[PDB]
């Protein structure tokens, strides 16, 4: 076949929850597969495939926060997770940073990707300030290890949620905003492996962009009326949630998504806003993509890397 398969994979409770909350949402062509120490979290996962590590370690109970247990569980589950894997041109690991089994597997679950030829996405979170000093550090080595495991890698520090929430926002609505990064560029980068676009980009490109580039940033911004392209790129690459700005990016996939009155001179204006946004000479892979069931909305999907 010439469509590529995807997977996203959550470990540990954070991982698992953005699992959970992606699959209510409505996911339909990537495989989920929860990778957990703690045996009711994941009997509540909604996942299809599903991998208790640990359970000898453990016993289903949880590695605490040694980073080092939920290595040691990844690392003597290879084999199971390896199955899971197999068949995957493209793997999303997402989890946690700050606990035992997210900071400690997903290195191991994102390595064995890669070792397997998968494209491999990191989306990890970093803890609240008010987890305290060392959480965060523990969260800073697992980030570390999973810029060594993986192929790129989106750094969400939870403390960015507290900038978009009012007094009011429920914490359920806050952590599906931090979860849309992950699901919205899955579902950004899917459409556009699939979609023939007027200036077509495949996977392919997405491997140029995104094949060992280490720290990266994901975004997409939709517009309407008047200025609409502008609108959407600047939508597109700033996001309050990323630590990543686009700022010193060397590389850069872009789309643009219209109706048919997609306009030559837009596109071009939402491009010349990404690359000057960049404040640099950025290595664009460019694509645009007609969907004439568009009218007046414009889609624009931006991936940066090379800092
Ligand atoms: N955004 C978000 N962050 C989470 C969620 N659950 C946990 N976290 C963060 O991830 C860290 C690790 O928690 P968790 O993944 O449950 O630990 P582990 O499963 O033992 O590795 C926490 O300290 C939180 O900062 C979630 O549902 N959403």
């Amino acid at each position: 076949s010439h469509m590529a398969t995807l997977k996203v994979i959550g470990v540990g409770g954070g991982g698992n929850n953005a699992v959970n909350r992606m699959i209510d949402h409505g996911m339909n062509n990537v495989e989920f597969i929860a990778i957990n120490t703690d045996g009711q979290a994941l009997n509540l996962s909604k996942a299809e495939s599903k991998i208790q590590i640990g359970e000898k370690l453990t016993r289903g109970l949880g590695a605490g926060a040694n980073p080092e247990i939920g290595k040691k569980a990844a690392e003597e589950s290879r084999e199971q997770i390896e199955d899971a894997i197999q068949g995957a041109d493209m793997v999303f690991v997402t989890s946690g940073m700050g606990g035992g089994t997210g900071t400690g597997a997903a290195p191991v679950v994102a390595k064995i990707a890669k070792e397997m030829g998968a494209l491999t996405v990191g989306v990890v979170t970093r803890p609240f300030s008010f987890e305290g000093r060392k959480r965060q550090t523990q969260a800073a080595a697992g980030v570390e290890a999973m810029k060594a495991a993986v192929d790129t890698l989106i750094v969400i520090p939870n403390d960015r949620l507290l900038d978009i929430v009012d007094k009011s926002t429920p914490m359920m609505e806050a952590f599906k905003e931090a979860d849309n990064v992950l699901r919205q560029g899955v579902q950004g980068i899917s459409d556009l492996i699939a979609v023939s676009g007027e200036v077509n980009l495949n996977f392919a490109d997405v491997k140029t962009i995104m094949s060992n580039q280490g720290s990266a940033l994901m975004g997409i911004g939709v517009s309407s009326g008047e200025n609409r392209a502008v609108e959407a790129a600047k939508k597109a690459i700033s996001s309050p949630l990323l630590e990543t700005s686009i700022v010193g990016a060397q590389g850069v996939l872009m789309n643009i998504t219209g109706g048919e009155s997609l306009s030559l001179f837009e596109a071009q204006e939402a491009a010349d806003i990404v690359q000057d946004a960049a404040d640099e000479d950025v290595n664009m892979i460019f694509g645009t993509v007609i969907n004439p069931e568009l009218q007046d909305e414009i889609v624009v999907t931006v991936i940066a890397t090379g800092f």
